[PDB]
């Protein structure tokens, strides 16, 4: 259940991000069987993103695509996906156009008792072309389980897991009120934001905002959260004693100066420390079947030789939740980290996760690697050697 969130107060740099880009199926794909093609898009900046899933060269015209949502850093990821039944022919790859790409780039496609909840909050302005597109999704832990788009025929706060839809009418309409007054409080934020700045109205600007709470086993808070970022930058963030702020430049202080007048930490204290965690405790039992079930993930390991004296050995995890998980490497048990490529973690779309490492090792010296699992799921971690 949402908060009302405060406004930037009146009084630049901008952060560009090159997206990440893989192309996969959900399962092993089967030349007759049905599945589904994955292309995820993460870690890029600014949102505005164009993805296409091609056949054959051709555009598949029925995709969709996950609502947008960010990382810590405040990156953005978008899952895009269709079902498919792959052959042996078939040739699919998905094309990505973003800012940062000087030509459209195309990839062929070749537990522990805590929790946490989360909302993120994106509103971009759109000069020229109407008002700021404002996009918030919830999460308990890497479950989405709600989502608003200010551009829907009809914006409401929308289910988007089974456990959340026997909410009565109250509940929808209250987070849908919630979510439509942040929407005209973010544009008033972007207003007050262009001014700190010296801005016009003709460039686009992004205001993310991401609060929630973490609890332990027994349904304690552990810690709550609330930070703000404009164009891609920290501006703003509540610090973990939920009494204070750590502002980022001059602008962001007289926001601070009149979030302390208004008492906004102490209103967001209040939220975090009450209706935040009992709410999170009440989404866990309900969904307690799925939300408060660790999936451990399967694991290999492959072995490609690169030459007559090197080999690369990927440690692969799939099908695992939640989400949180680390691969090593290690030569005669010592960590391997400068040696070994990672990939970001990506969802299956069926709830669950996958993540591959690699490193590259003398031929002859494999024996000497393993690669090393941890998962909340595991009642310990995983060691796995090449055969």
């Amino acid at each position: 259940n949402r908060v009302m969130l405060p406004k930037a107060a009146g009084c630049g740099s901008m952060i560009q991000r090159t997206p990440k880009i893989q192309v996969y199926s959900r399962h092993p794909a089967e030349n007759g069987k049905s599945n589904f093609l994955n292309c995820y898009v993460s870690g890029f900046h600014p949102s505005d993103i164009e993805v296409d899933l091609l056949k054959n060269g051709e555009r598949i015209e029925k995709v969709e695509h996950s609502d947008l949502s960010f990382s810590k850093d405040w990156s953005f990821y978008l899952l895009y996906y269709t079902e498919f039944t792959p052959t042996e022919k078939d040739e699919y790859a998905c094309r990505v156009n973003h800012v940062t790409l000087s030509q459209p780039k195309i990839v062929k496609w070749d537990g522990s008792g805590s929790h946490s909840m989360r909302y993120f909050y994106t509103s971009v302005s759109r000069p020229g072309r109407g008002e700021p597109r404002f996009i918030s999704v919830g999460y308990v832990d890497d479950t989405q389980f709600v989502r608003f788009d200010s551009d829907a025929a009809s914006p409401r706060e929308e289910p988007r897991a089974p456990w959340i839809e026997q909410e009565g009418p109250e509940y929808w309409d209250r987070n849908t009120q919630i979510c439509k007054t942040n929407t005209q409080t973010d544009r008033e934020s972007l207003r007050n934001l262009r001014g700190c700045y010296n801005q016009s109205e003709a460039g686009s600007h992004t205001w993310q905002t991401m609060y929630g709470c973490d609890v332990g086993p027994d349904g304690r808070l552990l810690r709550g959260h609330n930070q703000f970022a404009y164009d891609g930058k920290d501006y703003i963030a509540l610090n973990e004693d939920l009494s204070s702020w750590t502002a980022a430049d001059t602008a962001a202080q007289i926001t601070q100066r009149k979030w302390e007048a208004a008492r906004v930490a102490e209103q967001l204290r209040t939220y975090l420390e009450g209706t935040c965690v009992e709410w999170l405790r009440r989404y866990l039992e309900n969904g307690k079947e799925t939300l408060q079930r660790a999936d451990p993930p399967k694991t290999h390991v492959t072995h490609h030789p690169i030459s007559d004296h090197e080999a690369t050995l990927r440690c692969w995890a799939l099908g695992f939740y939640p989400a949180e998980i680390t691969l090593t490497w290690q030569r005669d048990g010592e960590d391997q980290t400068q040696d070994t490529e990672l990939v970001e973690t990506r969802p299956a779309g069926d709830r669950t996760f996958q993540k591959w490492a690699a490193v590259v090792v003398p031929s002859g010296e494999e024996q000497r690697y393993t690669c090393h699992v941890q998962h909340e799921g595991l009642p310990k971690p995983l060691t796995l050697r090449w055969e």
